[PDB]
């Protein structure tokens, strides 16, 4: 039950490593999950719905990891605090590159996918701005740009930079350099006057 | 001749303000340009080719403005140098929001569009890195990150941040705040230790 659904999701994620969603059929998904095409349609209306569920799982995985981090402070410097946080996104999305790639592409065609990304990006920006605000309140960070606006640009940078690196786009920061690159820009822009 | 082509391009840019390329027909383009559908096909193979040409024009307009700026230094501080430069992109793309929007979407489906963006992003990153390198050589900027890697992330930030602002995406930096936001992050990350 859960098992056929889990199998469909696992098949989909595995096939997306090889080709885009356009080139994967419901027949491909059913076959891989060891069910028939009508049984597939019991669990999902479309292959598009399968992607949506896979992206939902990855975005929530990231969110829950960030929640964990937020509850137990690492006893470290400010640079390290930001690094550990960005690293949640690097490792989570970077562990699901095919879903990340397909999910990004689907924003163009899917209002539900567009709204899922938007919802979580708004949450992550809000959290970012709250931490900047806390750093300012304690006297560690200068009161420069509106914290929410700075947070916004820095999160959008990470979105575009991480995903270019993962996809091997030209241009991109090599994946082995992308965490240091982002952390630098975050720390200098947050603490810099 | 040039005139029918120019009319087709002008019609296309005007219709893209209203609806996406998917919802614009060759018949819509021909009618607007005051030609027949077969005469259209003399000038362009597809509506997709029309977009490609419009994007080519906008990207070259930006590039040529940056070339102009690069030839005649403004007698100003370092913050202002970066601002005037970023402003070329803000004003150029911001003056062609419908083409920018459609052109960004077309990267997913069009190898030629993907390669055009890539070509010019590589040029602009290279120029950025050259200016950072010059600032370091003169002793104004510290030798922190690899200049090309820093340049890369900052250009990708601008791409994603400007285009979210222009499209009124949620989340986005308000368009009236986006230049100050980007300039802050550029100057702090380039000059910060
Ligand atoms: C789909 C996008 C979402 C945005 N991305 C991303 O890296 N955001 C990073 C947010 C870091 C939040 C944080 C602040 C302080 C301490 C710990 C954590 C990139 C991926
Ligand atoms: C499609 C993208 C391309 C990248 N974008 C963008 O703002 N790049 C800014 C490059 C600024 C180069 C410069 C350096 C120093 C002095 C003057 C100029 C955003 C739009």
């Amino acid at each position: 039950g859960d098992d056929r659904e889990l199998a469909i999701l696992a098949t989909a994620e595995n096939l997306l490593e090889d080709r885009p969603l356009a080139d994967i059929s419901v027949d491909d998904l059913a076959k891989g999950a060891g069910i028939s095409r009508p049984t597939f349609y019991f669990y999902f209306p479309s292959k598009e719905a399968v992607l949506l569920t896979l992206l939902d799982r990855v975005v929530n995985q990231a969110d829950m990891a960030l929640q964990t981090l937020a509850e137990n402070p690492a006893d470290t410097d400010r640079e390290n605090m930001w690094r550990t946080g960005i690293n949640v996104f690097f490792e989570t999305f970077g562990s699901h590159k095919a879903v990340t790639r397909a999910g990004q592409a689907a924003r163009a065609t899917s209002v539900e996918v567009a709204e899922l990304w938007s919802t979580f990006m708004q949450k992550w920006i809000a959290y970012t701005a709250a931490v900047i605000d806390a750093e300012r309140d304690r006297g560690a960070a200068p009161r420069t740009l509106p914290a929410h606006e700075l947070a916004t640009a820095l999160n959008l940078m990470n979105e575009r930079t991480l995903f270019a690196s993962f996809a091997g786009e030209q241009p991109s920061v090599p994946e082995a350099r992308v965490l240091d690159t982002l952390v630098h820009i975050w720390v200098t822009s947050i603490y810099g006057e």
